[PDB]
């Protein structure tokens, strides 16, 4: 539909989903109750520093396409669309306690919590999403996992665009 996550406002251009709640299994071997968004949708996703459009099927992203004001705000949409694909990768990825118990939690949903701790450090996040050779297309570039340009490679299924 149209609603906001992660300072971003989504806005479904293509497709549809339906829920079903799902147990999953982090890197830490901690089980979460996820409502899973099943489903091929696309959408456009708008910030005050960063636009992209996500294309993503059931717990997978095909195709983010960023730009941004900078690096930092780029790499925050970029998180936003990880966490928001409900991955396997990005689940895994979470290599410590997830904090259920603590009173400044109670009001965080699973997915929320997900993007608090990739938010506070998105490191293993990007090093552990996979890189891929990409294609020349011109005005897209690959990111690397630490945020630098290539012409190369990316993480997989990223692309960032000039303003
Ligand atoms: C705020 C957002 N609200 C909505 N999310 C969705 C939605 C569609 N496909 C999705 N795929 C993944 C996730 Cl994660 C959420 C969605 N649709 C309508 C909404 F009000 C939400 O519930 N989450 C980010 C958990």
């Amino acid at each position: 539909s149209s609603f906001s996550f992660g300072g971003f406002t989504f806005k479904r251009t293509s497709g549809s989903s339906i829920k079903r709640e799902e147990e999953v299994l982090t890197g830490n071997l901690q089980t979460l109750k996820i409502r899973v968004h099943e489903g091929y949708e696309e959408f456009t996703m708008v910030g005050k520093r960063a636009t992209a459009i996500l294309r993503k099927a059931t717990r997978r992203l095909v195709q983010l396409i960023v730009s941004g004001k900078d690096e930092q705000s780029i790499a925050e949409a970029i998180i936003v669309a990880m966490v928001f694909s409900q991955e396997d990768c990005m689940i895994k990825a979470v290599r410590g306690d997830l904090n259920f118990v603590n009173r400044a939690n109670q009001r965080l949903n699973p997915m929320h919590q997900l993007l608090r701790h990739f938010q506070k450090d998105a490191k293993v996040l990007f090093q552990n999403w996979g890189i891929e050779h990409i294609d020349n297309v011109m005005g897209m570039v690959g990111v690397l996992p630490d945020m630098t340009p290539s012409t190369e490679m990316s993480m997989r299924g990223i692309r960032v665009s000039k303003m």
